[PDB]
């Protein structure tokens, strides 16, 4: 009597026990969600991860930079859940930016090649999914994206947020095509979370000023939050993500649900 | 096992079968809520309707324009639930404008009075409800209010749309204050939903004109909604409350869900 | 040759030489416009004041709250300006809220009739006004208000931010009404401007908390500001204010324009 | 006395003598500026379109994906304007997208190499242009880019809305950097005009479908805006632009003004 009892539901973009998709996983098993998962390149990595989820899931390939991939999917999914039976749910958690469109690598400075490598797999990349898997999902599904507010500029983020911000534009679009399926698109905006490659920044490893300023911006969510923001707990995002897979949010489509303590609502 | 299992919840503004608030009602008893029910001025109407309801019941008594009725509501709601227990959520679904304010009466013809009113019982009665009940809220617990979005002017809701864009500010400070309860407050932007007085305005009842415009917007409305949107069916906006309601949006406060079919996302 | 040479503008809000409205009177008489000006209660006072502008303009009495103050306005506007003749532009730059709805008493312990007053003067009031005026304003005539974004809630500001979130919409149904004179109407948001009355509160004026908060935000919005934001410099704001109310925005109505040094834009 | 009297601006985008960026250059001209001119591949054409304006304008080429170019410009400019001087605008009129990504080809069948292209020189090339040209502005200079609303998704338009949201969230970017300089940075976000492009379009030469859609969402414009919008006409629009050159809108960047007619404020 979970959640998701019954619900077949992809999840992308795990790549460690940091990753937000690693906790959406759990979340959704503890459910009752059967789940297919994909990973990207290191499938060693992932298997050994995901051997830590609560139920044993199988692991796809998926380079979503790789049209061979994506045109395999549906099939290679199909198998491995059964024939007849199709999706209920498909969860992207997939996001990336080259160095030189973060940091302190001056804005102006990024190469447009890396640039467009960061849109490619962090905003096209939600239409190529919903693309390959719609064929195969059944009426009443849900397909959700992770999201970071990009309705305003922030420092060190730079290129990361104009990808966000296409994000958010392709959502709108994929919800359209979704709908003649019967199937809703939302993504879940949430605040900052304390991923490996986050504590690295935060570290320095994008430089000095970066990391000062996305840990002030971090503090800042806190403090903004009328019920607080940790950012050592994924939970709460999980949460939100498997409430858009379940039946209880059905009249919400193309939209961006908000799990970040309340912070964008409130300017101090 | 429902959503709401063990969950002791108020929920306010049931006058008719077709309320918006008789469908949470049904939906929340369904998943293994505790209601207790306040009503306004009809009160046997409202029990002898709430008799349909899945579950008895107690019906408090609450003019949210009456001071006494609200400096008296925490001590009733205790004495019908019992000293020592406490309400995990609070429904907010009260609304009303004068007809100065609506329809064909030109919208500088409404005087401040009627405006006033339809203020007070619309937006500032949110205010007025969590003031009264958050001292007998637990942590974790959940006040939701109801919405129609404001974010653009619209024929014939005129000063209605007023009072929603002060609610929504409203509910973003209510957010604050609910925080230091460990509270969350969010609204539902519904779509139309054909209750007995919309009918009675589509049918004319504020003016020909008055009623041609808000048919052709109920009609713009389905054909926006990626997902379509079904006017006579009040159970995705229920559903959604509920959800709100329920531990799975646990990150999410000074806010609004969009339970509108999608509509608010697209153009045409 | 000035940007609004030969414009008939009616200005209200002056009370002292710190007020919005001083500056932008100051700026449109610098800019070749004719001003007619509203004041209230203390009219000898504002006589005094107005008489360090560059150009002498009648005063008319105008109290917002009064009906027939505004039902004679257009005929006493007329006859300060000679019959024939009508207005190019009106100036709202009045806004009130009672102390118990602002600063550091309680969100929820502000009285009905106290909030009730300071919407009725801070937001009603610019749909009094047009009605009053419309029918004496010229096609390519501009209406324009003052307002301080409320998207978001504030320590402290309280009641005020509700007032202007009622205020934004109220303008959106303003512009309607508006455009069947060939008239626009839109608000100016402007970032905190160091009044008398401002200056008091960050001294403490509605408690030390309230103006520590206020104070905070001050020093927040010329941060986020990327060409800084001066609180001691109007300027900048009445300049915005003679762009709308000149023929250079003929296609912009019922909107806001962010005079802000882009603080809303960024979030640190 | 022109509103732009001295100032001296360069102007890219005219292509034929319905692009919107030819009656940009023909208002700037009327006010007084002095212009330098950008086109793109077909140069013989776009002399002898601009032999129309008012005054006489070098013409520099310029392609946005064209390092080279970009990197050489402003040299280039500086050689037209003379040594010692600097330029005090800025006007960003260029977009494009394969046909992939626009009208009935299905959203999800635009291969990312195409959108990628769009995006290049819709939303990137609004910082590469910045870059190359904010070492020789002069401070309260201005940076103006054309953007059409994307905040919600429209039949037709695709990729190109991705693209325009992306251009929305680079322009926050800008003007952080273009702040540092004492230059504002906005967008004017237009109401749709029947360009060449446009025009061949609503005939059908991107499919029929696409045609109609975009024929109904033309004719809404218009019924949607208080002042109606009239989509034949560039000139609202150009007045608009030639406001931010101005110095008359010094406190806003970052930022998005609608030259629309007021249509994104309305529902119907
Ligand atoms: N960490 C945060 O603060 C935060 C905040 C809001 C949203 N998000 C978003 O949540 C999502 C998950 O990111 P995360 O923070 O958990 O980091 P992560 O590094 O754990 O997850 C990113 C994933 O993207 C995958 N990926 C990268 N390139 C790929 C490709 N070509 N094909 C397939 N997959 C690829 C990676 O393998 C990795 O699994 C991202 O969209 C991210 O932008 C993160
Ligand atoms: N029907 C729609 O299309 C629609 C769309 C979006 C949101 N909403 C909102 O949903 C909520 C419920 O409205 P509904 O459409 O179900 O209509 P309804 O008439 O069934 O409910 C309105 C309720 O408000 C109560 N009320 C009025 N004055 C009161 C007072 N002084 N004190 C206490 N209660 C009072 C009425 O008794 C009634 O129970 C309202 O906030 C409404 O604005 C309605
Ligand atoms: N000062 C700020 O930081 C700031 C920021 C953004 C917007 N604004 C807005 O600018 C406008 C002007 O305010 P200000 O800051 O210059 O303060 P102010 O006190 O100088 O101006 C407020 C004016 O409102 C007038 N007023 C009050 N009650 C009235 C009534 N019943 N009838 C007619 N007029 C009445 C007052 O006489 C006064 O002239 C207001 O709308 C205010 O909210 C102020
Ligand atoms: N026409 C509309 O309805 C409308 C509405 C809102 C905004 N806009 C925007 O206004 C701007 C001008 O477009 P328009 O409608 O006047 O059409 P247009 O075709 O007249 O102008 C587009 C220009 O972009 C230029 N361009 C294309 N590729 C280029 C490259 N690689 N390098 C340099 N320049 C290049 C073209 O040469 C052309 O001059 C665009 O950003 C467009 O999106 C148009
Ligand atoms: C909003 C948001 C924030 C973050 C940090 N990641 C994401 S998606 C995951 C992502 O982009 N991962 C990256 N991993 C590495 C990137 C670039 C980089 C280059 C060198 C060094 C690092 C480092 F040290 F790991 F931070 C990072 S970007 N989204
Ligand atoms: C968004 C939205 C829409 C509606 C119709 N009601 C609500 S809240 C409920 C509400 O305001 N109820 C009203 N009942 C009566 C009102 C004014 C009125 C006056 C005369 C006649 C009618 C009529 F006929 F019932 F429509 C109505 S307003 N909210
Ligand atoms: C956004 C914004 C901010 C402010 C300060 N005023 C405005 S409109 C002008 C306005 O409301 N003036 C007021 N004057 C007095 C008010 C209440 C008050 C009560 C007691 C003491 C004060 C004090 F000390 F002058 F601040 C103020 S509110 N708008
Ligand atoms: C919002 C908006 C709307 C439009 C029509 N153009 C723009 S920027 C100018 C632009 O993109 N021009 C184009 N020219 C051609 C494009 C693709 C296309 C391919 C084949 C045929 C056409 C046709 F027939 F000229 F419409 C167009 S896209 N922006
Ligand atoms: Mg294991
Ligand atoms: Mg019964
Ligand atoms: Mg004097
Ligand atoms: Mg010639």
């Amino acid at each position: 009597t979970g959640l998701l009892d019954g619900k077949r539901i992809l999840v992308s973009g795990i790549i460690t026990d940091s990753s937000i998709a690693f906790h959406i996983a759990r979340v959704a098993q503890e459910q009752g969600a059967q789940l297919v998962l994909t990973g990207f390149d290191r499938l060693r990595l992932i298997q050994r991860i995901t051997d830590r989820l609560p139920a044993k899931a199988p692991l796809l390939e998926l380079d979503v930079q790789n049209e061979e991939h994506l045109a395999s999917l549906a099939g290679r999914v199909t198998e491995a859940i059964g024939a007849g039976n199709k999706l209920d749910g498909v969860v992207h958690s997939i996001g990336f930016m080259p160095q030189t469109g973060m940091g302190i690598n001056p804005f102006f400075d990024a190469p447009y090649a890396d640039v467009s490598k960061g849109i490619h797999i962090s905003a096209y990349s939600y239409a190529s999914m919903a693309k390959a898997l719609l064929p195969i999902m059944n009426p009443g599904g849900s397909i959700v994206g992770m999201d970071f507010d990009p309705s305003r500029a922030m420092p060190a983020y730079n290129w990361m947020t104009v990808a966000k911000s296409a994000l958010e534009s392709v959502n709108r679009f994929v919800a359209r095509e979704a709908g003649k399926y019967g199937v809703r698109s939302n993504l879940v905006a949430a605040g900052p979370i304390r991923t490996l490659a986050m504590s690295a920044i935060v570290g320095g490893a994008l430089g000095e000023e970066a990391g000062a300023q996305i840990q002030l911006l971090e503090e800042g969510w806190d403090q903004r939050a009328p019920i607080g923001w940790n950012m050592k707990d994924a939970t709460p995002v999980a949460k939100t993500v498997c409430a858009l897979l379940s039946d209880w949010l059905p009249a919400t489509t193309g939209d961006i649900i908000y799990a970040d303590g309340g912070a964008h609502t409130q300017l101090l």
